[PDB]
């Protein structure tokens, strides 16, 4: 299942370095770290979803107002946006909107999705949110700078590269974020699923969770569930909430 | 010494995928793969370092004409370069000059040393080469797409995200380059030296090369020479080609 997770979790226990913020909160961390999931063999989430789908299809519209996650009853981003709920151009305006010199604007999304389309044998099919010169408008810098698709034997793959993860809060929200994100490409491009590749810079576990972590990690893995699409959704901008059924 | 990447040509030739260019050249190849190496356990070069260094030297100055290569002997980028030896805004020119809206110009390198001397905790210890709007200007979309420090126990890390490499004939090249980058700032950072993580997209072996590669796969290991850097330099700008001195 996802005994790789767990392993990473164990590791950093094991061999991590214990740091301190100014605010006293001690972590340990590891650098450098590589998980990857078979997309067919079910979909890497133990157990929440509604978040994870409304924070995909609000980067998808190229929105970085909260209203649209508010509207659906979604706080995750509450913390971090002004009083307007304005969050300057994080994800969103990155992936549909990335803003350079001379008034240049770029869909990286739709780019890709044409290139995967259209070159899947493209070695540079990658999407960036670690747009340097906006990152200072931005409420915070973004975790996950960039991904990378890639097409072999009729399957689709995608690598993210996160610069910073909490393993034990974030990692399984972050994972089925962008393996859900898979998916739906893989769907709208007429490929099968390949594997979902995830790299990390810094891992960190907070000393205050250490104790949770040792009682998941002695745990019994139970089987991965499926993720089912309405396979009626052919572009990558027409998924809604309902589209998404995860089972057993 | 280096059997992790001995591992990844094996990996590729047992269980790569083929693929065929226009032009008719075949290549094998994975997607998703991690190496790493503890730079206090020797530099991770086998057997040419001229080009190597000469090259760094050139981005940290933020050129991106060939002169000053072709001056030293060196013509990796040859190919590449217009009839005036420009490349447009590829490394050397998003190192130390990223160029977004507003005239806003970014010095990454300068801002990232900063950052690991007085931020030494920072999460977001990045240099990105991937100026999404800026590529079409490029003579070639930048391989090596970003990079991410991390300081830990006093000791400094590197890890690169490559998008796409020739396992036989780049990838040696590729990992000299950023571990010795790696080196350089431990150094003018007054820090020891930790671990070079080297994170990949598509990793290709050519049809061509099978021969070679397998020849290099049951050759005896030699030890990993050693890199000596002149102490005497404090300024990352302030590296020039003699002092360096690959030993053993």
């Amino acid at each position: 299942h996802m005994q790789n997770y767990l392993h990473l979790l164990q590791d950093i226990l094991d061999n991590g370095s214990d740091k301190t913020d100014r605010t006293g909160t001690g972590t340990r961390s590891l650098f450098g770290y590589q998980l990857r999931y078979d997309l067919s063999k079910g979909f890497p989430l133990v157990t929440h979803l509604k978040s994870i789908i409304y924070e995909l299809l609000w980067f998808l519209k190229g929105d970085t107002n909260i209203k649209y996650l508010k509207d659906n009853g979604v706080s995750i981003w509450d913390e971090w946006a002004d009083e307007n709920g304005d969050l300057g151009p994080v994800y969103g305006a990155q992936w549909r909107s990335w803003r350079g010199a001379d008034n240049k604007v770029v869909d990286q999304i739709s780019e890709v999705i044409d290139q995967i389309k259209k070159n899947p044998d493209s070695r540079r099919l990658i999407v960036s949110a670690w747009n340097v010169a906006e990152i200072p408008n931005m409420a915070l810098a973004p975790c996950h700078a960039m991904f990378q698709f890639y097409v072999a034997d009729g399957k689709l793959s995608l690598q993210l590269y996160q610069r910073s993860a909490d393993v034990f809060l974030g990692v399984p929200f972050n994972i089925a974020s962008y393996a859900l994100l898979l998916m739906m490409v893989a769907q709208v491009t007429g490929l099968q699923v390949g594997d979902y590749v995830h790299s990390f810079g810094d891992v960190h576990i907070y000393n205050n969770h250490f104790e949770q972590v040792n009682r998941q990690l002695s745990r019994d893995p139970k089987p991965l569930p499926v993720m089912k699409l309405n396979p009626d959704v052919k572009d990558i901008f027409d998924f809604k909430f309902e589209d998404f059924e995860l089972l057993n």
